[PDB]
DNA sequence: AAGTGAAAGGA
DNA sequence: TTCACTTTCACT
């Protein structure tokens, strides 16, 4: 029932997902990992999990029940992240290309 | 108003929309085209009249007044088809991907 | 862009 | 729950 923001917040504060962070915690401007799935070096669990957190918390995935779709859940966050009136992405600092690619949000006050 | 129900087995009885037919009339068993209106193929008179009608009846839609909104229609529809006591989904045969999409519905004796 | 469940929403 | 859907919201 979370919406995404704030269960976006709460996922960068716990710190429980790898390279999710604050660039600056009072502008809000925070970097979600964004690596290719296709690049050497790509892992479920090291590059997917915030995407899997998003497909459980809106039912789109049972752990166990339903086959991992890695694919989906990334296609799934970013056009939810697109829809967001209050986050938008700051695309001279994002680099979503090579090793350990990332992109950066801010969240509009 | 003629309610939805026994209008909606007034538009499967008159034969005149492409597609929605009984597939067991007498446990009023039948079938909706339910083709994206984003998939190749798809045309407004072939695929979404049903719905047109539902908006034409319910004062939604004045054909040559307002501009078709296809969207609508199937959102309306789908979501006044949801409330519906009497009428439920059978999920199990509603094969909504490919090239012919529908969805089976059974009004509840 | 078209589609959806969930739930707030004229007669 | 007045009733029978209808419209808005937030996200395949
Ligand atoms: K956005
Ligand atoms: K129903």
């Amino acid at each position: 029932r979370m919406r995404m923001r704030p269960w976006l917040e709460e996922q960068i504060n716990s710190n429980t997902i790898p390279g999710l962070k604050w660039l600056n915690k009072e502008k809000k401007i925070f970097q979600i990992p964004w690596m290719h799935a296709a690049r050497h070096g790509w892992d479920v669990e090291k590059d997917a999990p915030l995407f899997r957190n998003w497909a459980i918390h809106t039912g789109k995935h049972q752990p166990g029940i339903d086959k991992p779709d890695p694919k989906t859940w990334k296609a799934n966050f970013r056009c939810a992240m697109n829809s967001l009136p209050d986050i938008e992405e700051v695309k001279d600092r994002s680099i979503k290309k090579g090793n350990n690619a990332f992109r950066v949000y801010r969240m509009l006050p």
